[PDB]
């Protein structure tokens, strides 16, 4: 099914790395962008687009203009907006689970409550609308009751006392209902599916670093670095995760007439006493996106195509074994806040050149230069066959890449690395 055109909703690395990834099919002609950034401007395959993403009327005719196959979504919002369920009543596919179904990621009670029906395990909890009732809870719980969950998507706060619980509840009933639960301890890892709603492809677990300086250090920020696969995970453990969360948690949205397809993920503590659920989302995160994908050995474009098609057990994704890869985001001088932007940025040429990825995040083309647009700028993945070469290898491209304040942390991977 040679000739076909794509359209990826989003501007971020992630969506530069489906783009990348979907241009590599023999089966595509065009991927489109919307609305793209500097790394997807301009390529032999790969192109943006300004139509609007949120008025789906517009959308759909757009598709249906330009013959486009298939939507791929790279961000939530839109999926909780209703664009999947709203491209398919106007006849265009679109990759990714219905809003319905991405209440397991849109609200946070949806997800306990629908875990708690299906015995997918996961912390203990209990919502709440009135802050009195919550304070209550946590200052007689005899578990550590001290994480505290702004239903709908600060956020999330994890405190270390009864005291801090009690201030975090306070702060977000400011500026619906929060969660409280219990503070689980381990290892936390990304456990990605593949799902058309019926069969369960897993990717492998990924991991990657929030913080925003080296040792761990510093404000969060949307992550600094990823690397995959997590060496944590043994293949038993990957096996009860596939059993006792993806293929439950899609049987489970099935039994219940909202079935779930697209890319499910689950963000999982492993605690002594096994596997658990801290989240749910719809889609990649990112900087993770740019480790998985390229690992992936399969053609995307016939994984995304079979799974529209319900026939995902015809086109199992299959994966680079005995590689790692891992990958350096270079972020903008004051992220996570106020930030500088419009800096020149210069040697990412020759970072690729050296044989390694550069997914571009917040860059834009100006005056025939590429420059800084947004907190994190790019990331640099390195595929290699352990994490130390891979890290070595990623820090050459970084080096080569300049711009004014530009920061970066040189020690991603340093806990599965310590692991081993
Ligand atoms: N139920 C849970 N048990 C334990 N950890 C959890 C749970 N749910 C989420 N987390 C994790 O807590 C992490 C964030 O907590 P962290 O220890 O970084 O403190 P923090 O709340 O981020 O503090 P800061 O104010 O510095 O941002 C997230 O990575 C999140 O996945
Ligand atoms: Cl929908």
């Amino acid at each position: 099914s040679m000739a076909a055109r794509v359209l990826i909703i989003g501007s971020g690395g992630r969506e530069h790395t489906l783009a990348w990834k979907l241009a590599q099919s023999h089966h595509v002609k065009q991927v489109l962008v919307a609305p793209g950034n500097a790394g997807t401007a301009c390529s032999e395959k790969i192109s943006n687009t300004a139509i609007s993403i949120s008025d789906h009327t517009a959308l759909a005719q757009f598709c249906k203009e330009k013959k486009i196959e298939f939507v791929v979504v790279g961000p939530e919002a839109p999926l909780a907006a209703g664009i999947v369920g709203n491209l398919r009543s106007a006849g265009v596919q679109c990759f990714g689970p219905t809003a319905e179904a991405a209440q397991l990621e849109s609200s946070k009670r949806f997800a306990k409550e629908f875990m708690d029906r299906h015995g997918i395990p996961t912390a203990q909890w209990k919502a709440f609308t009135k802050p009195e009732e919550a304070c209550s809870f946590i200052l007689s719980a005899d578990f550590p009751a001290l994480v505290v969950k702004a239903s709908g998507l600060k956020g999330v706060i994890v405190a270390k006392s009864k005291e801090e619980a009690c201030k975090a509840v306070q702060e977000i009933m400011q500026e619906e209902t929060i969660v409280i639960e219990e503070l689980l301890d381990g290892e936390e890892v990304s456990c990605l599916c593949f799902t058309d709603g019926k069969t369960v492809a897993p990717m492998p677990p990924a991991q990657d670093h929030k913080r925003l300086l080296e040792g761990d250090g510093g404000p969060n920020t949307g992550g600094m670095g990823a690397y995959c696969p997590a060496p944590q995970v043994s293949n038993d453990l990957l096996l009860k995760i596939k059993d006792t969360v993806l293929q439950r948690t899609v049987d489970g949205m099935q039994q219940e007439g909202t079935p779930y397809t697209g890319i499910l993920y689950a963000g999982i503590m492993l605690t002594k006493n096994g596997p658990k659920v801290l989240e749910f989302n719809c889609r990649f995160g990112d900087p993770e996106c740019q480790v998985i994908l390229p690992l992936l050995k399969s053609d995307l474009y016939e994984v995304i195509q079979s799974t529209l098609d319900g026939l995902l057990c015809t086109s199992l994704p299959v994966w680079l074994e005995n590689h790692t890869a891992l990958t350096v985001v270079m972020a903008s001088k004051g992220y996570p806040g106020d930030y500088t932007k419009g800096v020149e940025i210069t040697g990412f040429p020759e970072a690729q050149a050296l044989g390694l990825e550069v997914f571009h995040a917040g860059t834009a083309l100006k005056n025939g230069k590429v420059v800084t647009h947004g907190g994190r700028v790019l990331a640099v993945t390195a595929i290699r066959e352990n994490l130390i070469s891979a890290l070595e290898e990623a820090k050459k491209g970084l080096a080569a890449i300049k711009f004014e304040g530009a920061i970066y942390r040189k020690d991603i991977g340093f806990r599965a690395i310590a692991f081993l």
